[PDB]
């Protein structure tokens, strides 16, 4: 349900659902925490990690 995106410039952004990548526009569209829909250059994305609900082990 939540993914955490880390950008090249160091920002941490939480998303609703897994962001989608278009290999034809070099864009990655996502939905922020306000349901707003955005898009970002796929090169500006360092990591895209599915959030865990809690810590374990």
């Amino acid at each position: 349900t939540n993914y955490v995106m880390t950008t090249k410039n160091g920002q941490t952004i939480v998303t609703q659902g897994k962001p989608q990548l278009d290999k034809e526009t070099g864009m990655t569209s996502y939905t922020d925490q306000e349901g707003n829909q955005r898009e970002i250059n796929s090169n500006d994305v360092a990591q895209l990690i599915k959030a865990d609900l809690e810590h374990h082990h």
